[PDB]
């Protein structure tokens, strides 16, 4: 009968559509290009759904996280669109606030609840990311710790591969 003010569930793919249209203010607009487009949205929130979560204000998309998992010790290019079923780890491909919401602690919130939604899985042993140096002591605040030059390559930008112990 209403639209919750506040409400935090996993995603499905009803929702590629709002998920990329935070991606392109996000990403987008600023470097050009976003983790993942709508095909790649669509991809992981069809195979591991509970490997994603979505904060909704007033039926509204205003923070989001989406996952996937990987079987190695580091990322590579082949798993940005990769899910392992058997693997250990939760890939954190992209996370993201709405302009109008951000500096709030909407992320930090949705971060600790995701590694901890996560973390409650048999599988999930690990959680892992990539990032821009500027985030790395942002990170940190949630157990992650610098692993070093992350291989991935993204067009002209460069990332610093982050690990946390679950
Ligand atoms: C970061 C987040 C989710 C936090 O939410 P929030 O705004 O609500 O923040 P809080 O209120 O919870 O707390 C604020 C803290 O967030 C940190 N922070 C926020 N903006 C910052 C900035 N410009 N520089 C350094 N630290 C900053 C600060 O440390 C700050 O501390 P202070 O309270 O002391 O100020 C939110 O700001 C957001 O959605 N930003 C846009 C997308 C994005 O970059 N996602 C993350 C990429 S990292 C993960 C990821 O998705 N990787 C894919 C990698 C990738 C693939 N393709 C790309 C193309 C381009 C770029 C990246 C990629």
């Amino acid at each position: 009968h209403t639209l919750p003010a506040n409400e935090f569930r996993c995603l499905t793919p009803e929702d590629a559509a709002g998920v990329f249209e935070i991606e392109r203010e996000a990403f987008i607009s600023v470097s050009g290009n976003c983790p993942l487009n709508l095909d790649e949205v669509q991809h992981f929130l069809t195979l591991c759904p509970e490997l994603s979560l979505g904060w909704f204000v007033e039926g509204r998309l205003v923070a989001f996280i989406i996952g996937s998992l990987w079987d190695e010790e580091r990322l590579t290019q082949e798993s940005l669109a990769l899910h392992r079923p058997r693997g250990h780890s939760a890939h954190l491909h992209a996370l993201a606030v709405h302009r109008s919401f951000r500096q709030q602690g909407k992320g930090s919130v949705l971060l600790w609840r995701y590694l901890h939604h996560v973390g409650a899985q048999p599988a999930v042993r690990r959680a892992v990311l990539m990032c821009e140096d500027a985030l790395v002591p942002f990170y940190q605040r949630f157990g992650f710790h610098p692993a070093g030059p992350c291989a991935i390559v993204v067009g002209s930008l460069t990332f610093t591969e982050m690990h946390c112990s679950l």
